[PDB]
């Protein structure tokens, strides 16, 4: 009976999102296969069906604009978590998003966002460091291709993160080969080929009936049955009722079903949220129906008009310009070897009983402005900001959902003492241990160092990229150097700070000299004992 | 029966990729042989089929624009490997990618990426230093020509690296002569001519059933049979079960088969991955079908329109402009020697019983904008960024796959103490020994120096080339020299650092003087004992 409930929910979601999925699939097929939909091939008579598109330049420009305004993910430390743990999570997320597989997933999701309207990349977990001694795991992102048709979000949820959604499938259209490999890979090779991955979020909601006493109110009456266990204590306490806080606890469950046969895996736990994170284009609710778009429908209509115009011109062209004449069979009764085009004779002969020709088509020459209007419509209705704010905000919201999912999975995996790599800002690689059980020297307590496990909320700061920040800083410092009298310690400090803001391999010695001069000057704090020795040597000099 | 399984897999892959291979072959044939496909030769009547193409200028611009933004491959050192081994692999990959054969392979792959959509160059290994004393091997890259039709990737893999692909053939369409040479070269001259190279990746997957004790959990129950060997120990241990880490181990296998006759070689090992690395153009999944494109389909339609327009013009031109008249045979009964064009007579005679002419075609003069629209479409729909980001990103991803394959092969061949050449950055060539078994002086341990063998993952940094970095550095230093008061040690340091950033042979003497002054100043660290003597001479002076 369980599979009947699963398929009822899946069919409800499918039929509810059918219209949006149809239009998105048509958009994707238009932007990747052929501009000439079947409707258009019915309403037309043109014989040279061509595709002189200007959509892909627009999509490329939009993707490039997004790529040039990178989005970072931060972490607010909550419930008294130390800022250093927040920094460690920021670094681990940065190094798990700079990994090339994650870049491929994000790029595919963005491209299908801009073209179709939905991209929906996915999170997944797997082991590293292949050896049975440990059980270390990492986080990589497998993209979901054509996510407008292979991901069926819960129709009921009404948030763009799809946070409220309590289930979302991932259809896989497998043939025989896909069948046996994706069957032997995980569960069993039991034959029944469209398989599914029905994610699920199960929750436990109660009342918890907080009660108050002279002392601070501890959790009492956690259930309704505990109330019936304290029928006397509820009346013997100082206060009878204060609040009805409905405590909630949730865990994500994953099941692999099939349409015909029974489900293959009943329930499995992986993380806390459903890993699939969707991106959407211009997304909103119209008459209580989810509708999402891209930058391909509008350019699609314009592009169909342009294709029609250019195909019409090509249809005019591909006719031999030589005139075809009209005359009676007895008008050339004998003289038929003259009119073949295989020879050119001085004069043309016609017997007893002057002729009319077949009118070739003429180019309207009014199609100049027509074509220009269509092409300009495609090239401006789509784009032109400095980045399409709606698409950038949508990507930011989806990346924040990705941050929440990644943080929860990190919280639930990074438990065992581990060694991880952290990409601090400015690409500075670093190595950090997670637990670092070392006992303090002057304190006497245990004081585990990092202890990533906690509770965190994600918030993204879209805007000035770090390299752009540094370039603007260098420009400002150079301007000040232009507008400051020389010799004064302010000028020397500004020049030294400009030195320390330079680039890498070429001027490394200048940057190192600047650091030495700053530290021995006393403005920049030392960070290593050699710098401390330099500082004391300069001071005592 | 083995060959039947091989051919089943190969036929499945072939029929699954048939549509994409057909369209890519048509694209390549259009961009290298003749613009006039057979379809167009059916829908047309023009007699002068011409090719006034503007596709190849676009492809040339794109390839050059790639060439001006070179991609480097880096190496993250993992599992506690020293950074010096990482630097040695960095330089070794650089010197194996700067070799001319590798440049030919990469150039052919990129050219076929831009034209057709797939380039798929190939890794291969062979001996150097021909002498039986040793067995040293090197890595060179043999290009695969027309890779859209001679390489059939596994249909089931779903990554642009084709990393997931677990087999991939390489068809060779050989005639008799190719048959005997490619048969005697490796296996045997046993006659059966399309031969194949069926690469394969086999894996061993188990459960490994980690068990935990008071001490750290060592690898126990590596197999399921070892569990049945410890039926007592599993119950006598402190903990019964913690995790089920499915350890995996993979190794490549290569087999040379033929369609009709039996396979020639059953299995051979070469490296760890399948050497073939593909590049793709705009690549994505549409309705669960692999579709990849180039910059030739869109320009292809535009180019067909331009060809038709100019051929129409040329068909108008090639006619005698002399008018051909229409008149009865008895209208010139006697005077037939007048109308031949072989003479020019003063007057023209006509007997008893004024005439009509044959209308030559006229140039519509509306074709000006037609031709301009078609040509401009070809020249802008294709290109215009500063590099086509999708093509550059795909090349970067393929080069990262090349890095992984090269690193696996280097790890698996460079075991014996060898001597290699390293191309450090800025072309500074260097000779380095790999093992360098020298025992330490003040330590007392063995401490092999480089020991390339390890476990590295590749990551590419596409962007500013090193020469561009140096030119920008020189520009910045020159600007500071323009905006800094003279005499001060900062100005002198800037001038000397500008000196040390100059070019080669011409100004070597100033660069050497600058190094001497920097080292005697104490800013740049000495790198050789003569510089140390210079430093102490300057200091004690």
């Amino acid at each position: 009976n369980r599979l009947e409930s699963i398929l009822s929910r899946f069919d409800a979601d499918w039929t509810a999102s059918d219209e949006a999925r149809r239009e998105a699939k048509n958009d994707l097929f238009f932007s990747r296969v052929s501009q000439w939909d079947d409707w258009l091939s019915q309403y037309t008579t043109l014989q040279y069906r061509g595709q002189f598109d200007v959509v892909r330049p627009v999509v490329r420009k939009l993707v490039s604009e997004m790529r040039q305004n990178p989005i970072d993910v931060l972490y607010r430390p909550k419930d008294g978590a130390r800022p250093d743990a927040a920094d460690v999570l920021m670094g681990m997320y940065r190094t798990d998003m700079r990994h090339n597989t994650a870049k491929i997933a994000v790029n595919i999701a963005v491209r299908e966002q801009i073209e179709a309207g939905v991209g929906a990349w996915r999170l997944v977990t797997d082991y590293e460091d292949q050896s049975p001694t440990s059980n270390n795991q990492v986080i990589r992102r497998e993209p979901i291709h054509s996510a407008c048709s292979h991901v069926i979000w819960d129709s009921n949820s009404k948030l763009m993160d799809k946070s409220d959604a309590r289930h979302c499938t991932v259809i896989h259209s497998m043939s025989q080969n896909g069948w046996e490999d994706f069957a032997e890979k995980y569960d069993l090779d039991a034959d029944d080929i469209q398989i599914a991955e029905f994610y699920e979020v199960v929750e436990k909601k109660e009342t918890a009936f907080i009660y108050q006493d002279p002392v601070t109110g501890e959790p009492v009456s956690y259930f309704k049955r505990d109330i019936k266990d304290v029928i006397d204590d509820l009346a013997d306490s100082g206060f009878i009722k204060i609040a009805e806080r409905q405590i909630k606890r949730r865990r994500v469950y994953k099941s692999i079903i099939t349409c015909t046969a029974v489900l293959k895996d009943k329930q499995l736990i992986a993380g806390e949220h459903i890993p699939i994170v969707p991106v959407f284009g211009e997304w909103g609710f119209v008459e209580d129906k989810e509708v999402y778009e891209g930058v391909v429908r509008l350019t699609k209509d314009g592009q169909r008009l342009r294709n029609m115009i250019m195909s019409f011109n090509a249809d005019i062209v591909a006719r031999t310009p030589k005139k075809k004449p009209f005359f009676w069979p007895e008008q050339i009764a004998g003289f038929e070897h003259m009119y073949d085009g295989n020879d050119d004779y001085p004069y043309y002969l016609l017997n007893r009983t002057p002729l009319a020709y077949y009118e070739n088509p003429e180019v309207p020459q009014a199609n100049a402005y027509m074509l220009e209007a269509a092409t300009s419509a495609v090239k401006e209705v789509a784009t032109l900001d400095l980045e399409t704010y709606v698409f950038q905000d949508n990507l930011a919201t989806a990346m924040r959902r990705d941050g929440e999912i990644y943080q929860s999975i990190v919280n639930d995996i990074y438990d065992v003492p581990r060694n991880v790599t952290i990409t601090l800002e400015d690409g500075s690689e670093k190595d950090v241990q997670l637990m670092a059980e070392v006992v303090d020297l002057a304190t006497g307590e245990k004081q585990v160092l990092n202890d990533i496990r906690g509770r965190y909320e994600c918030y993204t700061d879209v805007g000035p990229s770090f390299q752009s920040m540094k370039q603007q800083n260098r420009a400002e410092i150079l301007e000040l150097l232009g507008k400051t009298p020389q010799g004064t310690p302010e000028y020397q400090l500004l020049l030294l700070q400009y030195f320390t803001l330079l680039d890498g391999k070429g001027v490394e010695m200048m940057r190192d000299y600047a650091n030495k001069q700053l530290i021995q000057m006393g403005v920049k704090k030392p960070e290593t004992p050699e710098e401390q020795q330099w500082l004391v040597e300069a001071q005592q000099a």
